[PDB]
């Protein structure tokens, strides 16, 4: 279906009580009475906005290009104050994952939106939020609702009687946030005084019950989640989650993994959660740079186009990278600079390069607020005619025509501090971007090469950014003046004659679950697709779009190939999982002493554990881990594995140098749960 890809599209993030209040009715409702401030100057309070707003606004967004809405969290947040005029206004601590927020709707109000944004060409995406539930003092009960969580209205429990029940962690608060086991076990903390209670997905009530929800929303519709805080929650849980959404349709998934750049510790942990759970990430790498080249002015081109590179290396899928020049936890771009040709240059720059955009809501009509809650002002107008408007509309149009975009390869052209002309490529597609960040400097560009055919090219934003026409012969542009913070856009674009594979996704399942083949040159008269060689089901073929359901072959990483009038096609990769998954704690007992930077890895017999490898780079289906050690020289982690199935496996010590160490004897062999969750302990043979 369409969900699978938002490589076309352009992502609008909204903050739902910060839009448009469509209902005036349901600003206080009684079962959250006391929340809600019509002034519009308490900050953390429930100004109003609301899911009948939203669709209300549905004309707006897509006359802007908007062709994904990225929802704020949806469903019943804490019903009470935390702290002085604190609520749960922006949706992330949520009480009842089984409800709409009563301020914003109910399930039909949810449903009528996202059938007339499907009715205007729109998806929807839900950040959903996994790894809390709401505020709560360990030493008081009283303070809001103590964590409480419940299922449609039916009390579960909370951070005081969970004695018997183990719904959540009981480790303290993070103080150490790069230590990656306080990070994901002990509670996230706000500094407005409390903490929130931390969901225990090891426990397989809380497991499936945060499934189930998460299932709801896409029956309900939704075309894809926006998963929260990643990092702070077990990856064998998102990679077991992503495969049950999968299972169900072939919707979108991006989790947001905050920080962590290049060169950091936590780094590569997160490049092997996007290469392999199934979930696709939000692009921080790259929004730094962003940030430091257009903002602050303290990096330049050659730092972006370094990390256009850098992380063009270590995303397997970077075409699904979610980029963004700001958001909601972070200052809007025009207070870090208030210029705004920086800000179409920024906004350009994420339109026209490799990923999805996402464009925090506002942004278009020239919003500007420090950090949260600052950054979350009430949109101010719906004002069709600015500039940005006019840009977004015009470069998610490109997007959505031109497969250059979509897929294409990225290669820099010309660069000094200022200017960056960079060209996107697919097959003969070709989209060549230049942009000047100086606003007081105009440049002459000689010597630029280019893939555009022959002939003259009028800038496709009309000189609206101060771009310019150009004229190419042979690989060369002629020798032209780029104006002062200028972009200009000269693109090509021609039917296929052979069938090419854009995009497969999503990237990870099981037989008989639906994948969707975006690309072009497929023709109309029904061809084949093959996994690995394997003949797949056709649900559907269309000259850009093929739907096929994954044959019931062998577990691993595949190649998808499409052929079409006896011509066979570029290959795609696709991890077929060995069946439903299961999330489980590992832990291996009295483990061989250790140094700093010595870490143990698990290893075993399938696909899930890496087909016996002992690499533990960013590579698809290696090694697993590391283990944590907080109960040392005990180490676990937790991991998706098949269900009800019975694997081979072994841990080893990747010692800091890079030595290998394994555990001596034969092969632990054990039968996976069947439920959502369970733990295998094994003691190391030494
Ligand atoms: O109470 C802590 C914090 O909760 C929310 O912050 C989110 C953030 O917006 C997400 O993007 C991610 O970073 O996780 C956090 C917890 O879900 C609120 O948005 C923030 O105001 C509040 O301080
Ligand atoms: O002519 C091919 C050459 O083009 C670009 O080099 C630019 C350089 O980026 C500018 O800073 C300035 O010095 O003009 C040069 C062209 O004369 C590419 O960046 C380079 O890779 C390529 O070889
Ligand atoms: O390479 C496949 C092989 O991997 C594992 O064998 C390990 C063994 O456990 C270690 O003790 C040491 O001998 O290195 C071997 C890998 O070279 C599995 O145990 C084995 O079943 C599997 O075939
Ligand atoms: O400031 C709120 C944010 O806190 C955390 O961010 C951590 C980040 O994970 C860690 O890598 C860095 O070293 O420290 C920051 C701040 O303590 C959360 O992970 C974010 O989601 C919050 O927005
Ligand atoms: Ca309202
Ligand atoms: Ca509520
Ligand atoms: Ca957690």
């Amino acid at each position: 279906s369409s969900s699978a890809s938002v490589k076309g599209d352009v992502i609008y993030q909204i903050i739902i009580d910060r839009f448009y209040d469509g209902d005036t009715t349901n600003n206080n409702p009684a079962k959250s009475y006391g929340l809600y401030d019509p002034t519009k100057s308490k900050w953390k309070m429930y100004w109003g906005g609301d899911l009948e707003g939203v669709r209300q606004k549905l004309p707006y967004l897509k006359q802007l290009g908007v062709t994904t809405i990225w929802l704020s969290p949806v469903l019943d947040n804490l019903d009470t104050l935390a702290g002085t005029d604190n609520t749960g206004y922006h949706g992330y601590w949520t009480r009842d994952f089984k409800q709409i927020e009563e301020h914003f709707g109910n399930w039909t109000t949810f449903d009528t939106l996202v059938n007339d944004a499907h009715q205007n060409g729109i998806k929807v995406i839900v950040d959903f939020v996994p790894n809390h539930s709401t505020p709560f003092k360990a030493n008081d009960s009283t303070f809001a609702e103590g964590g409480a969580l419940y299922n449609n209205g039916t009390y579960m429990g909370n951070y005081f009687d969970d004695a018997t029940k183990g719904y959540f962690h009981h480790n303290g608060d993070i103080s150490n946030w790069d230590d990656r086991y306080e990070a994901q076990w002990k509670n996230f903390t706000d500094p407005a005084g409390f903490s929130l209670a931390d969901l225990s997905q090891e426990n397989g009530t809380i497991a499936q019950y945060l499934t189930d929800a998460a299932v709801q929303l896409v029956a309900h519709g939704a075309d894809g989640l926006r998963i929260d805080a990643v990092k702070h929650f077990n990856s064998g849980f998102s990679k077991s989650l992503a495969d049950k959404l999968y299972q169900k349709k072939d919707i979108f998934l991006v989790g947001e993994w905050y920080g962590d750049d290049p060169g950091t510790a936590n780094h590569l942990e997160k490049v092997r959660y996007a290469n392999n759970s199934g979930v696709n990430v939000l692009d921080f790498d790259l929004n730094t740079v962003i940030r430091n080249v257009f903002g602050t002015f303290t990096q330049t081109m050659y730092d972006l186009n370094n990390m256009v590179n850098q992380t063009g290396n270590e995303y397997k899928y970077k075409e699904n990278l979610i980029t963004f020049i700001d958001n909601h936890d972070m200052s809007r771009f025009l207070s870090v600079n208030s210029n705004k040709a920086n800000l179409h240059q920024a906004l350009a720059f994420i339109l026209t390069s490799r990923g999805t955009p996402s464009i925090y809501y506002g942004t278009e009509q020239y919003m500007a607020g420090g950090n949260d809650p600052y950054n979350r002002g009430m949109m101010p107008a719906f004002d069709t005619t600015t500039t940005a408007f006019k840009e977004v509309s015009t470069l998610a149009g490109l997007r959505r025509n031109n497969a250059a975009i979509q897929y294409g390869t990225t290669t820099q052209r010309w660069i000094n501090n200022d200017v960056y002309i960079y060209e996107r490529k697919f097959f003969n597609d070709v989209v060549l971007v230049a942009i000047n960040r100086n606003t007081q400097s105009s440049y002459s560009i000689s010597g630029l090469q280019t893939a555009l055919p022959n002939g003259s090219y009028a800038d496709y934003l009309s000189g609206l950014l101060g771009g310019n026409g150009i004229s190419v012969s042979n690989g060369s542009v002629a020798s032209f003046t780029l104006a002062p913070g200028a972009v200009s856009v000269w693109q090509y674009s021609t039917s296929a004659s052979a069938p090419q594979i854009g995009s497969v996704a999503p990237n990870m399942g099981i037989p008989g679950n639906v994948v969707t083949i975006d690309g072009k040159g497929f023709g109309t008269t029904q061809g084949t697709v093959t996994f690995g060689g394997v003949t797949a089901t056709v649900k559907s073929w269309t000259s850009n779009r093929i739907e096929v359901y994954v044959p019931n072959m062998a577990a691993g990483l595949t190649d998808v190939k499409v052929t079409a009038g006896g011509v066979s096609s570029n290959l795609y990769s696709y991890n077929i999982l060995s069946g439903t998954q299961t999330s489980v704690v590992f832990t291996v007992k009295s483990a061989p002493p250790t140094n700093l930077g010595d870490k143990i890895y698990l290893t075993g017999n399938i696909p899930e554990l890496g087909n016996w490898s002992t690499d533990t780079s960013g590579a698809v289906n290696n090694a697993q881990g590391p283990l944590l050690a907080p109960n040392y020289p005990d180490w676990f982690y937790v991991f998706s594995v098949p269900a009800g199935k019975t694997i081979q496996f072994k841990f080893f010590i990747k010692r800091a140098d890079g030595t290998i160490q394994w555990e001596n004897g034969s092969n632990h062999v054990a039968t996976t749960p069947t439920g959502a969750t369970g733990n295998i302990t094994v003691t190391w043979q030494n």
